[PDB]
């Protein structure tokens, strides 16, 4: 109710962990089929990450970004003034998602390779009487959709454990710092850096609009009302991860 | 026990179906009590624009409600008919059918909204979060009430269609009289002259779903298994009103 909290990918792996986290989430919250559109959220969900496992090697990004985190808590093994408890549990926490990445099979495989999936995909992603499958499943007993989507969405555990995560750790590493944009605008660089995390006041009306080359970044603050870009000082928050 | 399916035998009736569904749709996300209706509702809108751009809508509709006037007028003085309830019924017809004739371009006002027509063209590619479209972001972040208000404007542009399609949807179900058909091996076959919706009631038992098809006046039934996707070769009862 104060501020406005906007989160940028910096590249276009990151871009890809931000959507399926997004997507993840959706089927997750459409899978009770509580009300009688929340199907609709659920199979889209369903579909367009499929559709991503198509287009990237997400499996092995997700691995490798595990091991660098690692590689950033090893490093204070058994330094004195650091609670080892405390990271030697968060250490078995990342072996633990990490391997169950590893001996997991392709991701949206068994999504791919159920019969009742497949058959509306195609159609899915051009109500109901032009699915008459899908509309004979939705008149099926509750008990048995939420079944059915709850064994869909196992398939996707060793995916949602890593990126769930990853992104923790990740924003974990973000610290808020006092910006000034003047007259709309504010670039900087960062080496190494997947998420931009802003914080806008609400009072100036404005939306980022954020852009970026190799390490540097530029944020321009457009007016909600026009579209247009904001001419006033925008005081903001920024944590780079 | 019974599973409830309709078809359309028209491509106009098959629009009709498609935007009763979008503005059932719209409407219930439009209160954004989950953090994940507003999808359904900018879906829904975009939706309901893209199907305007392409069809005679209000033109066909008007046809269609004054066709259901005319069917009234067996009514009239008739003993026993509550002529008060009539008269209310061919009135609300006709205030329907005013609003309807009279309304500004169907989508019109949602084509011409600069936050709408600015997201829209981003929003109507592969989906899914809002760092993609931070104005939508921000827009998710305006107190409930003033959500709610901008929801409710653009859902108010579309009030003459709801109020006519919801109509005419209505007192063409409410016509249909369900007949005990039967599908011997999996297969029936019909004729409907000047039919607009298959209603079919199927009990839950069989297992089946249907794959309907149509030639002019004449459609055809087939039953699959819904556990292999296979045709159904048995005796099928069932209920079917043409309307």
């Amino acid at each position: 109710a104060t501020t406005h909290k906007f989160e940028h990918p910096l590249n276009e792996k990151t871009r890809i962990y931000l959507r399926v986290e997004s997507l993840l989430r959706q089927a997750h919250l459409a899978s009770g089929f509580a009300d009688n559109h929340q199907y609709q959220l659920f199979f889209r969900a369903l579909f367009d990450m499929v559709e991503i496992f198509e287009q990237i090697q997400l499996k092995s990004e997700l691995a490798k970004d595990l091991e660098k985190q690692r590689l950033s808590y090893r490093h204070w093994l058994n330094v004195e003034g650091v609670d080892q408890e405390a990271l030697n549990s968060l250490l078995n926490e990342i072996d633990v998602v990490h391997s169950q990445l590893m001996g997991a099979e392709r991701f949206g495989q068994a999504l791919k390779e159920d019969r009742f999936l497949s058959s509306i995909r195609q159609r899915f992603n051009l109500c109901c009487f032009d699915l008459p499958a899908l509309h004979y499943w939705l008149h099926l007993p509750i008990e048995r959709k939420k079944h059915d989507a709850n064994q869909w969405q196992k398939s996707l555990k060793p995916l949602s454990d890593a990126l769930t995560l990853w992104l923790k750790l990740a924003r974990e590493t973000g610290h808020f710092k006092a910006q000034i944009a003047r007259a709309g605008f504010f670039q900087s660089d960062a080496d190494e850096a997947n998420i931009l995390r802003l914080h806008i006041p609400m009072k100036y009306g404005v939306y980022p609009m954020i852009s970026g080359h190799k390490n540097r970044f530029a944020i321009k603050f457009m007016a909600f009302e026009n579209g247009q870009a904001c001419s006033q000082d925008v005081e903001f928050e920024l944590a780079v991860c």
